[PDB]
RNA sequence: CAUGGUUGUCGUCAGCUCGUGUCGUGAGAUGUUGGGUUAAGUCCCGCAACGAGCGCAACCCUUAUUGUUAGUUGCCAUCAUU
């Protein structure tokens, strides 16, 4: 990836000076107009490392979970994960999604079962009220679990956009010892993430850029 | 004031809990809280919670209109008689 690509995407922007994290000074270039500037040179080195790391994971057939509920990142992570054939969570991370994976499988089973009933034809013999409710049930399960409906096992790697926003997701990864590759901003904590990617969390183009690079790494590994 | 069974009572009030997960050294907590909404823990939304159970509601009886099958021991409009 190119430094010009990053600059055009606006990756270099950070959050306000006051809201930074001191641990991020390792990756900060300078502060302009009261906002910190990520060092895009370190960004290039680190994005290359993460691309290689994601490639290594894919070469083992490992499962990748693309997580982001930021308004900017939700749609982008969905598309890239689908394109890479890996699973995504873009709306809201349910507590216990992984640590309570056993319980979640029952909601996934509910979602699969309700889909079959429609195709099966049970919906035709349903007394209106029932079919209405069942549709509503599905709409929510798809809304929450839809992106990981078919995930076979706990992910081997978790990609996270704005871990500070995705607080619960980072915690579950730590509990299960799942390495994390995250778009880290000036206000985030790098110590939590195995693979640090210094990049603005608040730029749609930047989020899509980095997510596409990770998705492409996975595809290439496969 | 050894008990089973039966019953009163708060009160037909909307509550009482459990599984898994998570938080807390621990008793415990979370969910069951919050914004709305409802008669309702009723429902929606949000939420480290996701579900479930006993409740709530519904399924039940009766009452309020009516189609149809039946037409006596019931009914009498159409008819004639008492
Ligand atoms: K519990
Ligand atoms: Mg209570
Ligand atoms: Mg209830
Ligand atoms: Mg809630
Ligand atoms: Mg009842």
């Amino acid at each position: 990836i190119s430094m010009k690509q990053l600059l055009e995407a606006g990756v270099h922007f950070g959050h306000q000076t006051r809201r930074w994290n001191p641990k991020m000074k390792k990756y900060i270039f300078t502060e302009r107009n009261g906002i910190y500037i990520i060092d895009l040179q370190k960004t290039v080195k680190l994005v290359d490392a993460a691309y290689d790391y994601m490639k290594n994971v894919a070469e083992e057939g490992g499962v990748a979970l693309f997580v982001g509920t930021k308004k900017q990142a939700q749609e982008a992570i969905k598309d890239e994960a689908i394109r890479a054939g890996q699973y995504y969570v873009n709306h809201r991370w349910l507590g216990g999604t992984l640590t309570n994976w056993d319980t979640i499988q029952k909601r996934i089973a509910r979602l699969k079962k309700i889909n079959a009933m429609e195709e099966d034809g049970t919906f035709e013999v349903l007394p209106k009220k029932e079919v209405a409710g069942l549709n509503k049930e599905r709409e929510r399960l798809e809304k929450f679990l839809g992106g990981i409906a078919d995930m076979p096992r706990i992910p081997d790697v978790m990609y996270i956009v704005d871990p500070r926003k995705e607080r619960i997701a980072v915690q579950e990864a730590h509990k299960l010892n799942i390495p994390i590759v995250a778009m880290v901003d000036t206000n985030c904590d790098p110590d939590e993430i195995d693979v640090v990617i210094p990049s603005n969390d608040d730029a749609i183009r930047a989020v899509k850029l980095i997510t596409a690079k990770m998705a492409d790494a996975f595809i290439e590994g496969n």
